């Protein structure tokens, strides 16, 4: 899935607890033409043109998130697994009409498990932009609305080898809300070119 053979996603999601609420979810396939999402990311050129062009192209992945804004505590929890042991940086960046409004950069070093290396990044305090962002969104009186907001909303995560500089994964997240009965959904893409 969103993974390559040196480091792969095992989970992601984010939340609030007052028994808790997944805005997102992934637990643990189509393709995507990075050129049409430059807009939406910094042009820094650290950001996402800039970021593919130095490579490699199968380490960057596009997940769409249509999240759930219907119900604290604000979370993100990551967790990642691999085979080498590692230490990585995991940087993620919010972005608002193409311009970063958040950086945010994190470190986790390898914990032996079960014949494999896991990185669990959990229950970080989610940024108070998105925590005041989600706030004003979930008073939005129509779904449409909210979407329309959500157009301009991105995140860019980057996870290197922080010992070696090498990019692991890149992923681009775009976002739509969903309704209360069909509950969050993703959909995860290659980014090519
Ligand atoms: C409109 C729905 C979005 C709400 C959920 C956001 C999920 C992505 C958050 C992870 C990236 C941000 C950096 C980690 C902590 C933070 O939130 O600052």
């Amino acid at each position: 899935g969103l993974g390559t053979a040196r480091l792969q996603l095992v989970e992601f999601s984010a939340f609030v607890e007052p028994q808790r609420h997944l805005f997102v979810h992934i637990s643990q396939l189509e393709s995507v033409d990075v050129r049409q999402i430059y807009d939406k990311f910094p042009e820094k050129k650290g950001g996402l043109r800039e970021l593919y062009d130095r490579g490699p192209p199968h380490a960057f992945f596009l997940v769409k998130f249509w999240a759930d804004l219907n119900w604290g505590f604000y979370g993100v929890s990551s967790q990642y697994e691999s085979l080498e042991h590692m230490t990585l940086t995991c940087s993620s960046k919010v972005c608002s009409f193409g311009k970063q409004v958040v950086e945010k950069v994190e470190t986790e070093r390898a914990q032996l498990e079960d014949g494999r290396f896991v990185y669990r990044l959990l229950r970080s305090p989610m940024c108070e932009y998105l925590v005041n962002f989600l706030h004003k969104l979930r008073q939005l009186p129509e779904r449409y609305m909210m979407n329309s907001v959500l157009e301009n909303f991105t995140i860019l995560q980057v996870v290197t080898n922080r010992d070696t500089q090498e990019l692991l994964l890149c992923t681009a997240y775009v976002f739509e809300v969903s309704t209360s009965e069909r509950g969050a959904q993703h959909h995860i893409y290659r980014l090519v070119r």
